[PDB]
DNA sequence: CGCGCG
DNA sequence: CGCGCG
């Protein structure tokens, strides 16, 4: 499922970086890569985060 | 697979009608709804299209 | 190697 | 009912 609280933890982390990989987001939150990726991709649908067009690297809009 | 040619056709439809549903894009292009959605969701990852936060309706940023 | 998939 | 899933 989707945790809005997980969404907010990810957004807060991205707010401290200039682009980040899910593996490092997961490391820094103490979460699993799959959970972080599930949330990143869903947030990207409506524009809350954005992925590099070629690389698995994530940014705030 | 993902066709960049298909991406451009979908973007062109959206440029004509904001707030479109996949079924209507598919009808116009002569494609399957599932194919159109596969491309919409992948384009949403890097912000080329954007989904409505609550509905399967699509916008062009 | 991109993987998120329920 | 959101479904895109390979």
């Amino acid at each position: 499922p989707i945790s809005e609280e997980m969404n907010l933890k990810i957004l807060a982390y991205l707010g401290t970086k200039q682009g980040a990989k899910a593996v490092h987001i997961a490391q820094s939150l103490g979460a699993q890569r799959s959970e972080v990726n599930r949330h990143l991709y869903r947030m990207s649908e409506d524009g809350r985060v954005r992925k590099h067009p070629q690389h698995p690297v994530w940014y705030l809009p």
